Parts: structure tokens; C-alpha cells; sequence
């Protein structure tokens, strides 16, 4: 029913930039806050960024400030993460997640896409 | 003891840009969410934008998304609103406000500064 499918990941050189999409379906997208979560190799899950349903409020992890931009198209039902000034420590699998309005707990997940930052 | 003094207001042509400053003093600035509030001539107070203490989270009124950028310097204890693509309808007195951590209620205000968008 509910589906999130990510794409736009892959290989990129340091200093390079890259844009991830998370295509949503099966729910009314604009009613839900969305987020990006990453997992560095052999690490735990870490929050990257988050946007409210209407797009008017966002959170950024301190580690990506000034480089990453979250956004969404509430008519194309897509969530984006524009990633600039990339470096090796940004190498991770990136997940988009949908959040229940009641609790803001994540209740649906994308399949993940690897971003590899290497010369 | 606590003080907020705003500066940077004044004239500006439509489509032009302008940066507001809210200089704080007398408190541990990074510990408090800040906001910009405006009041158009003869109107009620409306939220413009707001930022958490650390800077990691922001809110924008929809009337302004894409054109204003709130930010702060936690070492110069200053709050800013960068206003771009200004229009006559942005004409108002702009106030900065400090928010109590225990409610996020505003407990201190700047003296307000007039922005006049006209030719």
C-alpha cells in the first residue's frame, strides 16, 4: 500500500554534490512529516534531516549544516535531500522515513540507497 | 538585564533584499529559541520565522518560505533575518522575541524595527 522508493544514490568524488529522491505513494503525503536517516558502514542509524508535512519546518543534524538541504514537493509526492560539499564521512546508506502525525515516530521506510564518497 | 536591540530596518525597493539584526545581551543566548514576529500597518501580530537555540531547526510562515532565511551566531549572540525578493506586502514592524525553554512562550522582545517596501 504505502511505498517509498529512493533513487539518486551512487558514487561521487569529495567536494562533489548529489541529489536523493524518495518517491511516495499510497498515502496523502502532505499530511506527514518526512525524514532522512543514514547508516555509515558498521555504524548505528543517525538522523540526517527532517521536514514537516507542509514543508515549513525542518531539522538538520549539526554534521550536515550548510551542506545538505531537505525539501519536498507536495504535488509530486517526492522528498528530496540535496547533498553538497560531500566528503568521505558522508559515505552511508541513506533511508527516507515517514512519520506518524500522532507520535512523530517513523512508521514506514524507504529501501535505502548507498552514497559512496571516494576519489 | 536581558536586552534585545534590533537594527537594519528602513527603506527597500520591491524585489530588493535587506538583513535584520537582533543583538542579544544579558543571557545565555544559545540556550533559547528565538523568533521574528511582524505587524503590518493596522494588523495583528503574525509569526515570521523561528529558530531553536542550537540553530539546528527552523520554522517559516508560508507567506515567506523561499524568500526569508532566519539564522543566528551563538558567539556574537545575534539573531538575523535575511529578507529577499521583498514586496510591498512585507511592509511591517518586525520584532525579535526570546522564547522560554519551559513553554516556548515568548518572554522578551526587541523594540521592533520598521521595514518599508516601496518606491
Amino acid at each position: 500500500e504505502v511505498q517509498l522508493v529512493e533513487s539518486g544514490g551512487g558514487l561521487v568524488q569529495p567536494g562533489g554534490s548529489l541529489r536523493l529522491s524518495c518517491a511516495a505513494s499510497g498515502f496523502t503525503f502532505s499530511s506527514y512529516a518526512m525524514s532522512w536517516v543514514r547508516q555509515a558502514p558498521g555504524k548505528g542509524l543517525e538522523w540526517v534531516s527532517a521536514i514537516s508535512g507542509s514543508g515549513g519546518s525542518t531539522y538538520y543534524a549539526d554534521s550536515v549544516k550548510g551542506r545538505f538541504t531537505i525539501s519536498r514537493d507536495n504535488s509530486k509526492n517526492l522528498l528530496y535531500l540535496q547533498m553538497n560539499s560531500l566528503r568521505a564521512e558522508d559515505t552511508a546508506v541513506y533511508y527516507c522515513a515517514r512519520h506518524a502525525p500522532s507520535t512523530e515516530a517513523p512508521d514506514y521506510w524507504g529501501q535505502g540507497t548507498l552514497v559512496t564518497v571516494s576519489s
